[PDB]
């Protein structure tokens, strides 16, 4: 289904994401210039995340404008981050004034696409099905996307 | 392309909608119960609109929960509404949680679908291409959809 | 729902086309040059047809390479054709080597698209829902499309 | 892009399949009962294949109605096959009358779907991009699909 995902909020999916589910995060704007306001955290960070019932972040997708990179990671509920997996940020967005981040579920990894082009395969690290998604940003910053995202959960059979 | 359309706002399209353009208004909420607060207007009205460069509402689609109806109309810039064309509200959205209103452009009419099922063909009345879309509601009411809609502009296939 | 439609054959739809049904005839080839041989009819004609249960051709879409024009019409079963509605052929095909003719059903008219671009609205003339489709050509000619077409029936909500 | 693929033929793709290319083989018929005639091979085998420029079968997808299984493998041109990877046949088809086998390319593997539901991930074994596809059957048998398939080559951005 479709979900409205407001910046700084978590939305519950209607049901756990089934095998091979696809999640599309849609923004209507793209601003790759770093947030004019860095704020108290010292890290320009806007992220989307796939969460399980327990609250673990199965997949964290962070955009780092000041670091020229995407940061992928998994974060167990109430625990610290795992090791980061990073790819350069430049050359990913651009072709769409309305950028999208799509994740395709696979048995042991997530296929991550930017504007429907695959940029990374992230090996799963934590157990459980995705049941929630979030869109967060470090205190006092402005995101690279619209402050509201359209999130669509779909299956291959839905687009065929 | 994709647009975020907030309640009581107008969004400009990236370009004028071309012939046979398709505009999909997506909500992640459905609440067919009339707005608990009716407000000063006395009319429970939440609507989406297609507007030309000149500010004319080419097509107005109103949801009237208190009247069991959809109201379609066109409103010239700074003038009054045209005659209203209505159809029942019941049996359209049903209870699907993410309702959508899709408008498919034709040369002389708009095909209107609720949840991708065609409900009405509205004969065009005003000239000009759709260049902006809006989402409005009468003072003091709560809408039957989410307060933010995802609006997608597309053309059949690729 | 997908169907194989060979040249000079008719194929039953799995069920009649429902309101607002979309039928897409897909070819893997395009050749707008007239058929090398004209044959005995003297009319270079290849066509696809939407037919009801009683055999009536609800909508006939003919491609006339030598006449520079599509021909639209309806033919009751066992009777002669009605008045033809023509549009030029030039300017339709084709942004692609695998052309398609898509028909979108509407209560009173069909919307005809070439390569998903609308080229004409044809007012319905005969009663009944489309339950079969055909792909036909005049004796001794070769078509502008592949000798086999993929026909897909879909609805806006599939999409 | 669309292509007509006849049984016992090989069709060239428009260009080598790019990363994440999706290939959909569509049939307008489904018949899982074993081929009435088995033939001299003694193996009821109908298959589709993805082939590179050198003629190597990058991926072989075989339906074995008398063995209750799909057989996946890669076969270098003019060389014997490698080890087979199999999954049961039962429970994959049956939901629709027009079955399809989709292959979604990944860097080191092919994601295989039956009726758009993923059934297997086959690790790539041979080098080179897919440039041809084929549809074959053992001598004297009839296939579980129509004798002509619609083959669509697309990329996620196309849907
Ligand atoms: C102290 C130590 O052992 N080493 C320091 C590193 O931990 C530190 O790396 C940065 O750490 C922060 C906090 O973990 C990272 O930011 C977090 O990233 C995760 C996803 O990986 C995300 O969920 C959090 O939202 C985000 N935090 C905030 C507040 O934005 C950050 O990416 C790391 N940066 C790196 C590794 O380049 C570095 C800081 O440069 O210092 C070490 O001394
Ligand atoms: C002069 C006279 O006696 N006529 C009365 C009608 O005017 C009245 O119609 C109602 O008028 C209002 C105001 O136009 C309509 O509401 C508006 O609807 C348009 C779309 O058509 C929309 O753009 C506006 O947002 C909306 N305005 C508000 C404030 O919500 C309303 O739908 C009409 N209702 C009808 C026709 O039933 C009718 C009864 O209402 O009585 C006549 O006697
Ligand atoms: C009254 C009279 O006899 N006048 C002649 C016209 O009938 C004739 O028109 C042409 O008629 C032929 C045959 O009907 C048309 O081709 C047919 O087109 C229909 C669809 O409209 C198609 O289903 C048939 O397959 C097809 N027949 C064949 C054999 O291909 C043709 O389009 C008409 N051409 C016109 C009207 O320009 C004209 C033709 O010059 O001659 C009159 O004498
Ligand atoms: C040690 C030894 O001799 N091994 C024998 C195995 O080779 C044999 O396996 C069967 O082999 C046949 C022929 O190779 C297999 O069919 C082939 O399958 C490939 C794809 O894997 C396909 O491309 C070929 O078209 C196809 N050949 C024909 C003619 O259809 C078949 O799947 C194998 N069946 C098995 C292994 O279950 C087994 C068979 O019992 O015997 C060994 O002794």
């Amino acid at each position: 289904m479709f979900h409205i995902l407001r910046l700084e909020s978590t939305v519950d999916l209607s049901e756990p994401l089934k095998d091979n589910g696809i999640i599309v995060f849609q923004s209507d704007k793209l601003d790759l210039e770093p947030s004019p306001n860095l704020g108290p955290t010292g890290i320009d960070n806007t992220n989307v995340n796939l969460i399980n019932a327990k609250g673990d972040v199965l997949l964290h997708i962070g955009i780092r404008r000041r670091e020229n990179a995407f940061v992928f990671n998994s974060i167990p509920y109430g625990e610290s981050r795992g090791p980061e997996e990073r790819i350069p940020l430049e050359g990913t967005f651009g072709d769409r004034r309305d950028p999208s981040i799509t994740i395709f579920d696979h048995p042991d990894r997530y296929q991550i696409m930017i504007d429907y082009k695959t940029v990374y395969y992230y090996k799963k690290r934590l157990e459980g099905r995705c049941e929630k998604v979030s869109y967060k940003i470090n205190e006092g910053q402005t995101p690279p996307f619209s402050d509201v995202l359209g999130v669509t959960v779909l299956y291959f059979a839905n687009v065929m």
